């Protein structure tokens, strides 16, 4: 791992001074589109409206003959509209392919000054962000880019989940983590081809009952270990965790409960891939408006943070402040955004 | 880490000799009080004898204008009392904090002798426990303590879960580790503000099935992972893993089955923050009555503890034997010291 | 780790040449047997047709009496028998045992040639694997052996847990992990007897309920983070994860589902205690019929293995195409093997 | 070692924000002097005119009985003298000692603010300075002070050798290392009670021929490479601590010459007559200034190559005559007769 | 590494239990000798009585035929002879070997009561201590062996100078490292034949001036410092091998008094004429010792300060009078002349 002292020095001369701190902004929402669809593209400045984080993809979902298509439509898409308060993502391909060069060059060339993010698929270690980092910095300076362009690193191998500490720690660029249950799970050998969400296999079978009765089942969470780990890893490193696709569209109800899992454990967004998502996503990842308002009578319990004070038979104190802390200061950041939170968390 | 040769060498002259073992106690309930309230303090004696460990509280849940008295009343009851078989240990104040220099320094100066562990809350690195081994010994090499304070360290941070190994062997003072649900939440982010035990939005959702609205909802434990990677790093290093606190005094059924989870996976205790919590404590980390019956069976199987063996249908071997003294050992260390539980398993 | 350009050396002049890769074959069940046992002796051949790896017993479960029976049991059997398509492991004594020298040195020396892995129990760390990799070297060396016996190592106390990463890496000859669920309950202090499954004690309690309804108890995998991790680091070194035992033979219901859970999570195979365990570990580490189908469905919608497609609802990609991939080449493996899995896959 | 977003948070709440660049000043030598010696103590605020460092010693060469007076001797001094361009520093006493704890604390809370430099002697490892990074923290907060105490390590034992990357990475206290020849010497187990310089017994002989010649070896060449890559690679400076033959002024330049050319930003002196000989050594010598400022005259821009009375020039050599310089040049303002040697 | 509570455990149920401390003992010669060669063979009590350690060797020097042969001649002579307070050390052959299972195997079955060291050769790694720990173990156990044999091991590769550090903290079983300059040099490509000393080709010019003086440099400083700074860190001692230039006594005695001075403890012998040598030099000088019990006696406790000879004197050179003179004690224990040359 790199000193600290040369850890927040630019990699290029020229190249923009590293940041110290992340961008605070609400990152509920992820939104995936192809930037090859006209028809998508036609309509982005419509959805990056109703997005926090708007990302195009050139990699997975985008076909082979399609790929140039794609980062040429993410450019044009990109140099036409205004993103506002939403944040601007790109996933290009793995640093294996035959586009991940002139992805990277072409659009760092042509709206890097408009690029937040950059999402790098298939991260197995620190040395992938090594070479990312040191190429950003080049064409950062010859491009005159006056912020750092940050690093988003998709956590799918079990390569990168064992180098998950030295991969997060490896450059000043890196943002946070995604969750790609489909390829971990394809890279792991996880028998499933079910993108997220519980499996039916996966159970306790109880102890045999009192007089021959049917025995009881319970359904298990496959990515538990994932996800704690994830949240556990980046937290420490001051980046933050997302949940990633959810295959199953139509499948709404599953939808919400894994991202809630997901939430619940401390991831700060999720993925959509599809319309109907984006308001599932949202909603998930804005605390719930009884999370909030017993959140707010801790704090107002204990003014100053310090001492001990019982809510409904429940003990608070100084750490119990903490935790309403930060579900209402991400209430508060939220409530700017939507008119009815701000009336249902009264912030 | 340090060389073997010079781990266990005192860190002062004329500090006590650090231990090469831990030593061996009752530690099923470890009893949090607030020293500076008066009406608490003078029935101490009386709830010493009642508890495996007492442990006085300068950290959270004591009010900052409160922190002096706070330890100056833990002070004052130390001295007045003979805790006879009952282990004593307190929790300071964050390294951070500007009242851990006085904190320790006074409470060993004053009864440093009758400190058998000092808790450290807040830890994110070996760093802090270096700190503590180093400062430790000068105080007691400065008032000639007899025996070395042991270090236990609080789990609390994201920092301190991914460091964790090397906050484990980073002393010979190390005793163990107590998770702390409500600053491991704040800290990760969790988005809850309870206190351990069970949250109804995690959960597994069952699949869709054609023609049923019903879709079962399995909630799933949400310090599965945090609390095996304490075990597991806990033990490799020769220490002990606890249970912190349970935060909802009142709801003692939702107390036990936590704590019990905790037992199962291999904790030693857990705290009590009030005297109801303390049977509680005491019931769940005994091992059970017919485990003990079970276990003694497997020991009889096989009276050298190797070969193979049937019990039910169930396979008995060396290990299997193993396990049974696990719990047999244990009921044995109790059933000294608790004379219900002598009868309950055969002393 | 050692340095990659010195990692694929031999340890030993005469020596083979270390694996670059392991050997592809079905390990879907690993049966143990006691070989001191005439009567378990006399059936080995039958049984050996029927199992995709025969493991010989020398440690836990095996008397202190019998070590050297069941040493030279498993000699005798090997020497008799041709095993054919079945690979042959054992699982011989812990380091520090009076038995292990003789163990390995005796069936090298006679059966070395046959022997394709070897476990070794209770490992705690790298020190382990760098013994065992040095020794077996200088055995293969003095009894001419053509290709390197490999080390399994069963995962099983804590050190081990913690120390995975290092294990993993530590030698060419790495085959995998077994998890060993009895000694590393006993390792940890988990409060159980049992081998592997459930814990009616182990669970989370739902809030309360409303009129005080009773509160549902949801029961929870113990072995959840164990296997999970034991994948991770198995998987990224190129190894393959195995469950190991599970105790209650005359549970075959609960015994299948917790060796589904392992199956699920990434685990290649599992081990059969006795002959009513060999279907059971041999149905659940072959994939399901239905997940095949759907599997082959995905690989049909874009065969090149690029694009994106919807099937049911559910959106498909590269990476769905790679899950199903593992799940139909793993078919295909076993159809081949296996011959009631060829008509219905 | 600490993460970077962590590496430069104070450790206490209060605590002045950590540096993240040493201070600029001459370092060229350190003079240590005795505290508890009323004598000494009364002419502190001469000497400290005519030294770039000052540094009380609480430490070895103090008695035990005098270790109390050494400290409120420190203390006493420190707060009557205005020291101006002369930076202060404190040897305490050794961690495991029974006077450290007070030593610390006491000189914080009585004049931290105008403490520069903390000494720790026989640093063994890491650990050492997150306790005394912690420690400062902490006493900081409680009394205010402004800005942050340094750490200095003592590079003396042999454990200290091969923990020196771990040591260097360990806090944004860190100043640097000074190289403790006797207490190192003793470590190792070199078979000499001399304090730096060198050994007749260490050389090689040369082959046989009539008279073998035999070439003495630098006992320190190791030693002093591997402190000066260590510290330097985590931007921190390297210093040659005692010459002990104080007398011996010859040997003692000679020593002090070695140190500087391998990269030491200074000495110290353990006797007024050393002051002008680390003073002296740990300028660059005229002539080197001289032809370093052709160096940069034939590349006005650092860049390309040239030649000067057939030796090669390029961009390196550039940095390296720019070393020089600058070096020359700071050192020029600092002391007038050096400025027109110089010419700067 | 291994945890601490680990470390010091025995990795065989029945196996010796591990020690804490090395051993005290003079270890300045190392004698080798060939054990299949019947008479020196014969010789073996005699010479025993006149070194500190003798070290049978089984690997290079003796060939490939001869192996079994110096094998079994080694177990011969060690069953026949009462070695008193000389330590027994045996040179097994390299962990790749035909020979080296058998070697440990038999030799610690036959003596193994009596072998206070083995030498491993050509180690690379952390993994090679790994292994014989292991296999010791176990052999101590089955042949119940009542102390631990102790691990030295031979420094003469590239990697294993790398991985000095790992291989040092491997085992509680280890005591050491000896410097093998022959092999080292073959593995590091270092372009002579010669075993140790000095090299003609290896110095520095001098600038024009007359004839351009030429400085002979020591082609083993770094190796040897690096192995000391090591092996000292981790509690264990650093020897200088052989010197294979049996003839040139001289070139010989310089080698080892460079090795002495920067602090090994011993040399090997590869003759009877360099058991005088090793013996001479890695004694403590008369003056040396006369100078450092003047130290001692001018600070009784250790603390403070002093001056003799116009030489400065405080703690830590009192602690490199320590050295000196324990050592000479130890010596003069069992050496009279030695012990009214230094005066005890
Ligand atoms: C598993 C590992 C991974 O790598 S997952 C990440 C990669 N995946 C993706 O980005 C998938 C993105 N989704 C898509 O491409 C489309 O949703 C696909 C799957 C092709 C479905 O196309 P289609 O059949 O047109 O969907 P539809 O009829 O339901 O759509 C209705 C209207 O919505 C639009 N829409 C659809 N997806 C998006 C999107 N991601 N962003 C913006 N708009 C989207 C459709 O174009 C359609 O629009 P309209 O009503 O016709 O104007
Ligand atoms: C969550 C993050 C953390 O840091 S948790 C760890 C820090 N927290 C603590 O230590 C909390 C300690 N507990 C307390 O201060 C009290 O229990 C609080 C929370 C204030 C509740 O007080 P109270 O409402 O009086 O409880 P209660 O009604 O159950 O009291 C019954 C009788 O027992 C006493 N009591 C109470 N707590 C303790 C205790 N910890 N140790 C000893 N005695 C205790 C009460 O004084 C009361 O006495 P009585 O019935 O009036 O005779
Ligand atoms: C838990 C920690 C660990 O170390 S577990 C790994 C170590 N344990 C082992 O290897 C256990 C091996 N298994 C056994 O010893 C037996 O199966 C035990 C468990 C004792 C049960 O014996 P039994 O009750 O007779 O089994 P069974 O009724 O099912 O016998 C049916 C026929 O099959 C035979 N059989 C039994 N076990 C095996 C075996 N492992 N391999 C091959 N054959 C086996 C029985 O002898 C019986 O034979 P048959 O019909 O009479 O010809
Ligand atoms: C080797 C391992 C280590 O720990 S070395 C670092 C620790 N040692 C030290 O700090 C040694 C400091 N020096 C001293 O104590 C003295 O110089 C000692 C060694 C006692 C020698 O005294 P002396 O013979 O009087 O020296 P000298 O002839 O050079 O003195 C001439 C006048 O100079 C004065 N002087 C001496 N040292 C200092 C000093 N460090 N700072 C300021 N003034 C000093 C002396 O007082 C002396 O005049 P006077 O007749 O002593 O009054
Ligand atoms: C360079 C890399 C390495 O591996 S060095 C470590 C391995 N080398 C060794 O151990 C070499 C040991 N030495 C020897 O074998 C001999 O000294 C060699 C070099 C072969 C020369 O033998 P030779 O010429 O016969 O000796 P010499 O005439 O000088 O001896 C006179 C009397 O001394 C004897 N001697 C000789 N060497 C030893 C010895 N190492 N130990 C005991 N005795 C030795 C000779 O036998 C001769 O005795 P005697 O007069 O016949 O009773
Ligand atoms: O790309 C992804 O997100 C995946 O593989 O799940
Ligand atoms: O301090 C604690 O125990 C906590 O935060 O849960
Ligand atoms: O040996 C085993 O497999 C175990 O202990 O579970
Ligand atoms: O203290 C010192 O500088 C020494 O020991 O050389
Ligand atoms: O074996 C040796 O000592 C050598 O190679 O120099
Ligand atoms: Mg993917
Ligand atoms: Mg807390
Ligand atoms: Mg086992
Ligand atoms: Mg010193
Ligand atoms: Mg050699």
């Amino acid at each position: 791992r790199k000193l600290a002292h040369n850890f927040y020095k630019p990699l290029a001369i020229g190249a923009p001074e590293p940041i110290r701190e992340l961008p605070v902004r609400p990152e509920r929402v992820v939104h995936f589109f192809p930037p090859h669809v006209e028809k998508i593209r036609a309509r982005i400045p419509e959805v990056a409206k109703q997005v926090d984080v708007l990302c195009g993809n050139l990699e997975d979902a985008i076909p082979m003959d399609a790929k140039e298509a794609a980062r040429n439509g993410f450019i044009e898409v990109v140099k036409a509209t205004d993103f506002g308060d939403t944040a601007l993502w790109v996933r290009v391909n793995a640093l294996n392919s035959p586009w991940v060069l002139d992805d990277i060059a072409e659009i760092v060339a042509a709206v890097g000054n408009k690029l937040d993010v950059i999402m790098i698929p298939k991260v197995e270690g620190p040395w992938d962000i090594h070479f990312v980092d040191q190429y950003l910095a080049l064409l950062e300076a010859r491009h005159q880019i006056k912020k750092p362009i940050l690093i988003h690193a998709l956590l799918e191998t079990a390569q990168g989940m064992v180098n998950l500490e030295e991969i997060a720690g490896a450059s000043p660029r890196m943002h946070g983590f995604s969750l790609g249950p489909a390829d971990l799970a394809a890279s792991r050998g996880m028998k499933t081809t079910r993108v997220g969400g519980g499996h039916p296999f996966y159970g306790v079978l109880a102890d045999p009952q009192e007089g021959q009765a049917e025995r009881p089942f319970y359904q298990q969470d496959l990515w538990h270990y994932t996800i704690a780990r994830m949240v556990d890893v980046a937290v420490a490193h001051g980046l933050r965790a997302f949940y990633g696709p959810f295959g199953d569209i139509k499948d709404e109800a599953a939808c919400e409960a894994q991202f809630r899992n997901a939430f619940l454990l401390g991831c700060t967004g999720a993925w959509s891939l599809a319309p109907n998502q984006i308001p599932i996503a949202k909603r998930v990842f804005s605390p719930d408006v009884n999370e909030v308002l017993f959140a707010k009578r801790i704090l107002e319990a204990m003014p100053d943070g310090s001492g001990v004070a019982m809510i409904d038979g429940k003990m608070q104190d100084d750490a119990t402040w903490k935790q309403a802390k930060v579900i209402v200061d991400l209430a508060r950041m939220i409530a700017k955004k939507d008119p009815d939170l701000a009336q249902a968390y009264g912030l």
